[PDB]
DNA sequence: GCGCACCGAAAGGTGCGTATTGTCT
């Protein structure tokens, strides 16, 4: 699954949650939850773990190396864009196999699927440039990306996902950093989701897993049935309950109704004990009759 | 954007809209 969200100033705070380890076990320097990506990042001398400080600066539009603040051309009657959030979420069974049964290779599989997809999003990175009143679009091919891997849903179910925060910046041929023209990436969301799916599936098959493709075109490991997946999909059940209570048909709901059911069905965000949580996951798995073999 | 209206100052730049699967900020 791939979802995108354009980030404006009012979401800059949410750029903090990316660090508040939505992840846990592997967040502890185990392959480290965060990582920079992109030719643009390399252009700014950035690799490895993402720095909370530097990231906050780039979100604000500050390169720092002797440059002026970016996006000053933003109309004051409009929202300053600080980035584009591309969230990759693995199939449930996959999350189970990696987080419950514990299989770091799945985590690597997911990270590769994500990294290869971002390389494709990068090839769609564009900027604008005007000359004598004539505007032109320029495929810059470079992006600065902060990737944050997390492991749980709002209901504390296993939920392997990464937030690929594409910063609103790109370097043109002339060497100037400009806001990102996100048309291409935004309109390529569905396609990029398939690239993720394909890359993930490939990586999973190389580890030896058998995949079961459903109608959608999505998949889940073969040794885990639907009922078992639903037992670790509480948010899904909450959303379905909302539609039921509203007498709505999930097979045809306006965006307003869909977003209303996602947001309004959310419960109170309480902390947990990562150690105890996993033991719960395992106990639950057994009850559901899951064989992580 | 389906080109405009603003921003700042560079015969320059930016938002805007875009998006619509499920495992579900
Ligand atoms: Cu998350």
């Amino acid at each position: 699954m791939l979802s995108h969200m354009v980030l404006t100033r009012q979401d800059i705070g949410r750029a903090a949650s990316y660090y508040e380890d939505g992840a846990d076990d592997y967040y502890a320097k185990d392959g480290d939850a965060s990582e920079w990506q992109g030719k643009g990042a390399e252009e700014l001398g950035l690799s490895g773990e993402v720095d909370s400080k530097r990231f906050r600066e780039l979100l604000a539009g500050n390169i720092g190396e002797g440059h002026r603040i970016m996006r000053s051309a933003t109309r004051q009657d409009s929202k300053e864009r600080i980035g584009l959030d591309l969230t990759f979420s693995a199939p449930k069974s996959v999350s189970l196999q990696a987080l419950v049964a514990g299989d770091a290779e799945i985590i690597k599989a997911h990270d590769r699927a994500v990294a290869r997809t971002l390389e494709q999003a990068e090839a769609r990175a564009q900027a604008r440039q005007k000359i004598q009143g004539k505007t032109r679009i320029e495929t810059t091919g470079n992006l600065v990306i902060g990737k944050f891997r997390h492991e749980t849903s709002r209901e504390r179910d296993p939920q392997l996902h990464t937030h690929a925060v594409i910063l609103n910046m790109t370097k043109r041929s002339d060497g100037q950093w400009r806001a990102l023209k996100n048309d291409e990436i935004v309109k390529a969301t569905r396609y990029l989701g398939a690239v993720y799916n394909a890359e993930l599936a490939h990586e999973l098959q190389k580890l030896g897993y058998q995949l079961r493709y459903g109608k959608d075109g999505n998949f889940d490991l073969a040794h885990i049935d639907r009922q078992q997946i639903e037992g670790f999909s509480k948010r899904t059940e909450q959303i379905a309950e909302w539609y039921a209570a509203r007498g709505l048909d999930p097979n045809s709901v306006s965006l307003e109704q869909k977003q209303a059911a996602k947001v309004l069905s959310r419960a109170k965000k309480t902390s947990v004990d990562r150690e105890a949580l996993r033991a719960e996951w395992q106990a639950t798995a057994k009850e559901l009759g899951i064989d992580f073999s």
